[PDB]
């Protein structure tokens, strides 16, 4: 089962990410701070310039078709380790699992990192789920760390180590 | 017993002396620096966005005793990170900077971490009324091992004096 196959994100794909991410609300569920709404062509192109960053088109086998995104930031090879976020199923026998197992193919198999982190909001529990089945492991609640309007959103800190990977 | 005054060039000298070793370095300021500590990366830290940086001066002698810092404000979520710790005396500098973060500031988060084998150090923090969110496993790499940080945090709501 090759479902998926990652590839570099560019400028040709802004467009179709840009339609995905269609409200501000989920722009900030799919990235936190790291971008403003509406998404534009200047900040995706920061995003793929910036140093320590991956970002990933999600292409399906099948139809060659671009069906999501995915990202490893904050790549510290100091203390070797880095982030999974912008995580987006555009359409579509979870492709997410298949995503998440292709990045983390790259963290750990690839670059040869020992942690890999990745956040995700509260509310969010078949998310959280979905994680937690991978071998995430909850470190932590960062209570009421975004705002949103009038209202804060509380972040959980998640975690895989790379005993939980591979042994 | 203590004020919070800007960190200039003249107190970098002395913070030097302070910073004796590399495990040192990173208990005090993390993956802020790379030891040993200089000129040149005080003066990038004194002038990097969102950061404020302090000498700690004893009110009676007027000689600087510590330092402290409160970085990463975000006025989008209302929040900062205490760090750069260095010193009774650590309470009054935690409590002048949580005035500066609540009161003057108006924000509405601050966070802080310590590594896990400083258990004095957290349970004052947990006294002044930091709460723990969580410990991130093996996230410092030191030397050829790990530390764990715990990640505390302060909400407005939970601030009185
Ligand atoms: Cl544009
Ligand atoms: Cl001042
Ligand atoms: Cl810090």
């Amino acid at each position: 089962k090759l479902v998926i196959k990652l590839e570099s994100f560019k400028k040709s794909d802004f467009k179709q990410l840009i339609n995905w991410i269609n409200s501000e609300e989920f722009l900030i569920q799919w990235s936190g701070n790291a971008f403003t709404f509406p998404l534009d062509e200047q900040q995706l192109e920061k995003y793929i310039e910036s140093a320590n960053t991956l970002a990933f088109k999600v292409v399906d086998e099948e139809t060659s078709d671009v069906i999501g995104h995915i990202s490893l930031g904050q790549i510290d090879n100091i203390n070797k380790s880095a982030r999974i976020g912008k995580v987006l199923v555009g359409n579509t026998r979870s492709i997410g699992k298949h995503m998440m197992k292709a990045v983390l193919h790259i963290a750990f198999d690839e670059l040869k990192l020992h942690r890999v982190t990745l956040g995700v909001y509260d509310f969010n529990t078949s998310a959280i789920s979905c994680y937690e089945k991978i071998g995430f492991v909850k470190e932590g609640l960062l209570r009421e760390s975004k705002r949103v309007g009038e209202t804060y959103w509380n972040l959980w800190e998640m975690s895989m180590l790379e005993y939980e990977w591979k042994k």
